[PDB]
């Protein structure tokens, strides 16, 4: 099915006059909230309310010190703001920020049992906090395990009667909560659903993350327009029919891992990246045949355009223009020295297709393989260690230590590929069913075990719940590398959530703006 979209965002032109002002009047406002944050003899409960409004607002990447410096000293003085809304915000605020704070801070508000306390069943705020916190759980948060059916029973049971935006603010998070939700669209939701229309509102705030997401959206808009030029002087619409036109989807995903501006380069590299993998993904599934696929992975693991003569006419403009985008990536990062780390995203190119290849050769032979050999390949064909790899080449801090902390398939990164599987077989096993495909994963997993459909799908929910526990503990420190490269695989993971009905989400982000 075509792109709803067409030429839509092929010209935009930032109107510098608009830019200059909202920058202006930003640079006063962040001084203004950075001054806010290091306001003297706050209470905790509104220190920890402040921070969190501001990463809410999408603002928080201004303070990245401030905010550190203010949670560092609460995560060292331990002190015991006693209530349930403050006590499961601060434990989630420390966490996401890697701060390994005790869950044992939740027992003074359980019973002779683990369980919590039904008479905090009446406490909205303080039952919300504590459902958001529920999803930053590690393994070793036993303590919490019955925390998020708790919440939710009587957050859907006090829903109906609660004034706005509050009741928007739970109904929402019940659909989708904070922790695994994609930045930039839980921060449009945020500040035009909620508190924009909040009557405790903090004005100079509100400004500020109106005219900052606006002001980025113009640089996503002059980015995706030239990702768009970029994708029409392809013409893989025109010289290649068969695959899927989403380069504005695309746009999303490395939207996505990263919204900075920062990253503006680091998002260019990475949208072509997607877009070009998808082409190679459209043909091992619709189109190419067994020997062509072959003479496809062959041509790929080689690396070298005089295989080119090889492969029929229409898999060479693939095969070229994969190449071509290789070569540009090395010249980008001449200017810094860094051209040399393009072959970790090529080595990680070419086990995609690899696993791709397997993919068919299953599919043809009516192969059905035991689980724990499914996933040694299936894993890989999710392109997650490849888009990974991928997000670090526009980083301009990231090193080859880096990239080989990556190569050697960190838990982190693991986690991210599984969640990201085991959605997609989860949500793709009834369709691909019909079109005959045999190694699907969850029949995979019928099979080996002796369960259900039923019981499959429920064992890989499993597999994607303790997949997010092992993403949260990778964020604890000391982390194995910066915190600037795992934000990406977390950022991955959550782009799942929200994609397993992206058109509203790219109206809300690149075409609509915040009205002031
Ligand atoms: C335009 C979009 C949605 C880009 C990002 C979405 C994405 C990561 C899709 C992966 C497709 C796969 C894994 C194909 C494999 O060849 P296989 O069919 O073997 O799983």
């Amino acid at each position: 099915s075509p792109s709803l979209w067409g030429d839509q965002f092929l010209s935009f032109s930032i109107d510098n006059q608009v830019a200059e002002k909202y920058a202006k009047e930003i640079e006063a406002l962040k001084e203004q909230t950075r001054n806010m944050l290091l306001a003297t003899g706050m209470k905790l409960a509104d220190t920890l309310n402040l921070i969190d409004t501001i990463e809410r607002l999408g603002i928080s990447y201004h303070f990245e010190k401030e905010i550190d410096d203010i949670l560092d000293q609460i995560y060292n003085q331990n002190s015991n703001c006693n209530d349930l809304c403050t006590s499961a915000l601060q434990f989630r605020l420390l966490r996401q920020h890697g701060f390994n704070i005790s869950p044992e801070i939740f027992s003074k508000f359980q019973d002779e049992n683990g369980k919590f306390k039904e008479s905090l069943a009446s406490d909205v705020l303080g039952l919300l906090n504590l459902y958001e916190a529920s999803h930053v759980r590690t393994h070793a948060d036993d303590i919490l395990e019955d925390a998020l059916a708790f919440s939710t029973i009587h957050l859907e049971s006090a829903a109906p009667h609660l004034k706005s935006p509050l009741r928007e603010q739970v109904t929402h998070a019940l659909e989708q909560c904070l922790h695994k939700g994609v930045p930039r669209v839980e921060t449009r939701f945020f500040i035009s659903s909620i508190y924009d229309k909040e009557q405790s509102k903090n004005n100079v705030l509100l400004r500020f993350a109106k005219l900052d997401f606006n002001l980025l959206q113009m640089l996503h808009k002059q980015e995706l327009a030239q990702v768009s030029r970029w994708w029409k002087d392809l013409d893989f619409v025109t010289t290649l029919p068969y695959a899927r036109d989403r380069v504005v989807e695309c746009y999303f995903w490395a939207l996505g891992v990263y919204f900075e501006p920062q990253y503006s380069q680091a998002r260019v590299m990475l949208v072509k990246t997607i877009s070009m993998i998808s082409i190679v993904d459209d043909t091992f599934d619709a189109y190419g045949t067994v020997k062509e696929l072959e003479a496809y992975t062959d041509a790929i693991q080689r690396w070298d355009i005089n295989e080119i003569d090889r492969l029929p006419d229409y898999m060479k403009i693939s095969y070229k223009a994969i190449l071509d985008l290789y070569k540009d990536y090395e010249k980008e990062l001449s200017s810094a020295g860094r051209s040399h780390i393009v072959c970790h995203a090529i080595e990680r190119m070419k086990e995609v297709v690899r696993n791709y290849n397997v993919e068919s050769t299953w599919f043809i032979e009516g192969y059905t393989p035991p689980v724990s050999e499914y996933l040694s390949n299936a894993l890989a064909t999710t392109t997650y260690y490849y888009l990974a790899t991928t997000s670090y080449l526009g980083m301009k801090s990231a090193t080859e230590q880096d990239f080989e902390w990556l190569s050697k398939n960190p838990k982190i990164l693991e986690a991210s590929v599984i969640i990201w599987r085991v959605i997609d077989d989860t949500a793709t096993y009834e369709v691909e069913k019909s079109r005959g495909q045999i190694a699907t994963g969850i029949e995979c997993c019928m099979r080996d075990y002796g369960i259900s459909t039923k019981e499959a799908m429920a064992k890989f929910q499993n597999m994607a719940e303790t997949a997010w526990k092992d993403i949260n503990e990778g964020l604890l420190r000391p982390t194995p590398v910066s915190t600037e490269f795992l934000t990406p695989i977390l950022n991955l993971a959550r782009i799942v959530e929200v994609t397993y009905v992206l058109k509203p989400h790219i109206i809300n982000l690149l075409v609509d703006s915040i009205k002031i």
